[PDB]
């Protein structure tokens, strides 16, 4: 699935986003702009031969099973496919496991590299929230 803005803005925040871990709901939505172009089927293979999964690009090396990833874990405890799904609930869920995990939003390096310390409240902007 392809989201609109708008509708992963009000889809991260039915799901608890908004806020998690102090991170206003536009830093979300400026991660998954960057990450995956809001498109939950978005796949990336990291030079590592582990591979980025869904809106939020969560990686096989630590967070989710994907079969093919040496010496990996699975943190968020599910398949990487789950990922994927139109349904943004697993992603979500394991995001929130990320971003507690020391670094913050820094986990995801397009977050540093492109939304940390922008106007991210443009993301949201217009968006009946
Ligand atoms: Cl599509
Ligand atoms: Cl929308
Ligand atoms: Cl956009
Ligand atoms: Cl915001
Ligand atoms: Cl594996
Ligand atoms: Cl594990
Ligand atoms: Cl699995
Ligand atoms: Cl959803
Ligand atoms: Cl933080
Ligand atoms: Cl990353
Ligand atoms: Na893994």
């Amino acid at each position: 699935k392809v989201f609109g803005r708008c509708e992963l803005a009000a889809a991260m925040k039915r799901h608890g986003l908004d806020n998690y871990r102090g991170y206003s709901l536009g830093n979300w939505v400026c991660a998954a702009k960057f990450e995956s172009n809001f498109n939950t089927q978005a796949t990336n293979r990291n030079t590592d031969g582990s591979t980025d999964y869904g809106i939020l690009q969560i990686n096989s090396r630590w967070w989710c099973n994907d079969g093919r990833t040496p010496g990996s874990r699975n943190l968020c405890n599910i398949p990487c496919s789950a990922l994927l799904s139109s349904d943004i609930t697993a992603s979500v869920n394991c995001a929130k496991k990320i971003v507690s995990d020391g670094n913050g939003m820094n986990a995801w390096v397009a977050w540093r590299n492109r939304c940390k310390g922008t106007d991210v409240q443009a993301w949201i902007r217009g968006c009946r929230l």
